[PDB]
């Protein structure tokens, strides 16, 4: 039976345990998601508390980072969502994304009622992935690519 | 010269002036941004306050939407950018990156960190486009790409 | 073309415009949406600057509130979207809503979870409606039906 | 004789308890709501914290769930309400309840003094549930029905 | 037809000019009330925008203070209520009030559970007043009486 | 010696304990308070964080709920007082109270000035009692009377 | 009669206007302040929108800084208290007085405490001033008293 | 070698194990300040996490209070200083503090430029003391100085 | 005689005229400040609110600028400062200059206190300057320099 | 493989180990980054939880700290960056760094405009350094250069 959770602290917690294990092993997020079926963002995302493991690739993942059954159990439910502290991130990685929306969130409105109508890009019916590019410049550049669903507000 | 703003309700009350008379005659962004050489994201912001035209952009946008000469001029400071009212936006169409965010920031962070390094991606030196594509199951999807170069820390 | 709103206040300064001509010519919201073709609950939010009105619906309720051409032009507008103004609620009536969502938020996360899976009830294709039904305890009862579809996640 | 609490951390800390005991067991709240004579939406808000079980249900879900006698003791304390952590929601599926808010917030208050006159719906005085039903487009719709008593301001 | 308002703005800036016109007439709360069948408390709290007057007390409060009518038909509008201005009063007579609720908040729940149950004090059906007293150490006294129904929650 | 506290939480996680003890011990407030000396009202805010015990009161109430000599102390230091997790109550028993500030606080302090002149109404001499009233419509009211002593500012 | 204001920006606004005049004739506060039986803090205070000038004084600073009838008027009601625009101050000025509180607000506290016992000392029962001092080792330092009133915490 | 603190709770912790330590022995202040050479504020400060002692000093009040030599040392590092847990004090005894500013802010800033200029009233090279002096009237007034070198800022 | 302000927004609004003004003189701030003595970030500064100019630099400024007489005088007033509208600045030029605070805040302190000792670095006696190097391996660098005074707090 | 962190308290929990351990060790922070190749801005920042160690780096500070395995593991991790607990800093030492951009944000970006153009300085691509002056006029005076890359804003 599906089991959800109502306080992000648990799998918080969880999360920084995970990342302990990973360092200790030396491992890649790229490396844990291999196996799985599923993609490395969706994947990294569930040990970061973020998405929900089927049962299977929460008992590999845990294999592979040592996991006790309460911990891979934790994995397989469906959590209290919101990775960032408080509301706006202090970290510069982080942040920048966010400052690309204090940029053009506005544009984003502007340009998605434009092209689709009124209504909303889905963040639920989505994908995301982050490539690593060559630069034409010289260094490198990552291509994070937002795939969600077009839905229309209809009147009633 | 170049010429900048400190308080952005100068270029946000231009940017409503702006939306008013693009609905009285009835125009696209699309046709906006038609013949200034810069792509539609990049016109659109500007627009809503949040880019800078250079003089013949700010020209020719200005005669398409009937524009004081003020107005023309002050599309070309550079502005004083965030176009979110309060931090957090309310409108669901703009809240849903927001949302994505929340879900995915911490492994948008892991995974720069792993695929580039210690550093961030970009928001200044960056692009963003949006694209509709059908989906396969049935209406359109949006895919947003942000592209940003690699910055790296480096120790001192 | 569709056109889009980026400053809540254009809306909500003419939202107060209409209910004070509302007011002078004593009509009701049913009697406003009526003609319409649409839900009042969906005539109602437009009118208070959260929902876009078709050209048709715009001129019939500009008719009868005696709104001038460019109000008439705004109705049609895409929103942005936000009535509270500063997050929480301060009104009694706005306030229990909130409540409604302190007390059993986390309930409706756990029941949608356990009823329909991992993912949210959308709130934009959705539809409300306000009944009013006699108490068997005496006096009335409001029964507020929120009616949404429900937007799996899958993984990827 | 009735208890009751002034911080909500001890409710909310034995609500995560209930919960890894629930996904130990592989447990529903429909089933650990059931011979209780209560709804499910009440007794499920109860396990998270907002509100009271009477002892007999106390006794019944804590025989369920293993929980200790200090547990089934708290259960039966008046809680100190309020689920949401840092009043927004960050969880997608509470979120879109308090979106539907921002949206409908206003109308929902116009609805009500048009329809019932100066006052407010209660929140306490109040029952409500989910339901899972076949969108006539495909898919599934939740239908959630918030039903409370009208209390009308009377001037004094 | 009730009428209501969805922006304080505008009743609270036809406060300030009942305000100024009370000021120059010289006038009491007391006096403005009287002959009007309702409490002091109740009229002034509709001056203030947070109460709706009945169309002959609206009437009447407008003849001595010589409103025009938009303003007479404002009074008689649902308040959009909500006297703070930013959550906790910067005012130290208003602060007061907010600084027994940091002292006595939880005693207040505490004792309302044991003296009535798991529910709340109504602020709706409800009466106020403010009396001075003598104190016998010498000086006055406020004596403020804060009268509201009991609502039970009850389990479903 | 008079002792004082500088950070709340020592006291309120004491009075965590105090209320599962009373709990436990099943007893009210009323009978808590009984042999102390002073108001329901008083001893209650003690027990919760908010006053300090006499050592004779501090001994009795410690005696009663089977405190250890370390909370006996406690009890009796003067409190680092602030009931309200932050600022605003989440739980709607609380919260009502400041509703009842949100409705009427501008209407207090504008009756206050009447009936007193410029100055406050103290919340330290003050004294606060709750009573419950049946209601002849049916049902029962809570009357809260606060008593607080007037406080001019006069001109230096 | 006393007359009240429920929104600062009247009174503030006045500031701006009376702080521009004083500008405009080169005054000092302690010239407005004099013939007026008053101290300058006080009367300043009044100006900048904080205290109630008495009639005889609101003429006679009127009188200097050229003020209309109405803000002669204005200067004699009670104010909505508050000079800070946001909680906490931004400029370095005020900002050191806030600063002051930050490193020995739990001081003060302590120590009255100590010296006096359970109470607070009063802002409103309360005189301050503000003198230049030679420093022994040179330059000047600033030397501001805060006269208040021991206003004790008592049982009932 | 100077050794500071950056994360306030671990002093603050300190603090409390202070207070409960004072007040099981009975202990005032001015008796923990006594044969120390300093000021009592000063070093009520430092116990409170506020300011640092000297090695002696903080070995003679450890004696007093019976510390082991981790808190001896943490009472000599140089804090973190912010004894306010969240802006704005929720205790009457500090909130009557920030009243002042919130009264006497900008009057304080308006005199300080006038009789010394453009600058601050330094927090650092500051004392502050606490005198009792009886009232005229009756009773106790509390006079708190406040003196701060004069910083001018001058042009560059 | 001095002259200051007490809202900010009577020289925030002269700074937006005063760049309109540049705007259209297409003027740089180097050569606004040329003439006046002062430092073109000590001009520049005043110009945005947040210093004050001396009577000579003011005629000087309000020449080039074609300010009227109340605006040049404005200019002399003593500003009330603080240029960040909300705090956390939204503009990605500003925002940096706090992430650098976020990024190395505390190790400024640990390095303060390490070579000057307990104290602070003024922000009023003080001055910075911005200087463009050549970057070695490519492009530019801003090299800014805060120059201010260390301010010792030691005992009493 | 490259590891880093999504929860700050890890590592701050850490640094205050760091410096609990440097107190006992009566270290400086020059001499636990002397012989690390790296400045001592740097390395400072790294034990504060805002930089990543190199391994040889991390092995020296810790055999000169005696931290055990996890911790020197730890300090190699990219962190979850930002220093200030709650946005702005109640520290005075820290506060003064966030008042200077209070104070010359805008003129920092206004120059930065001039002097380089559309775009921002970088924290990232980042030097910063402290150092000891001899105030000419009496005392010492602290130079911190912030040195950045310039990096710019063109149109896409
Ligand atoms: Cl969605
Ligand atoms: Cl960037
Ligand atoms: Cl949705
Ligand atoms: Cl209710
Ligand atoms: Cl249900
Ligand atoms: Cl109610
Ligand atoms: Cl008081
Ligand atoms: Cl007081
Ligand atoms: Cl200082
Ligand atoms: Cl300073
Ligand atoms: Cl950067």
């Amino acid at each position: 039976m599906i089991q959800s959770q109502i306080n992000r602290n648990i799998r918080l917690d969880l999360a920084d345990a995970i990342l302990l294990s990973k360092a200790k092993k030396d491992l890649s997020f790229a490396e844990i998601a291999d196996g799985t079926g599923l993609a490395e963002a969706f994947v990294t995302a569930a040990l970061l508390g973020q998405q929900a493991l089927p049962a299977d690739a929460a008992r590999l993942v845990g294999a592979k980072l040592d996991l006790d059954e309460d911990s891979i159990l934790l994995l397989q439910m469906i959590p209290l969502r919101g990775c960032i502290d408080d509301r706006i991130p202090t970290d510069p990685t982080m942040y920048k994304f966010y400052e690309m929306l204090q940029v053009y969130g506005t544009t984003l409105k502007a340009l998605v009622h434009e092209k689709f109508g009124d209504g909303i890009i889905s963040a639920i019916n989505f994908k995301l992935d982050v490539k690593k590019v060559a630069d034409p410049e010289g260094g490198e550049r990552a291509v994070i690519t937002l795939d969600g669903k077009y839905l229309p507000t209809k009147p009633f």
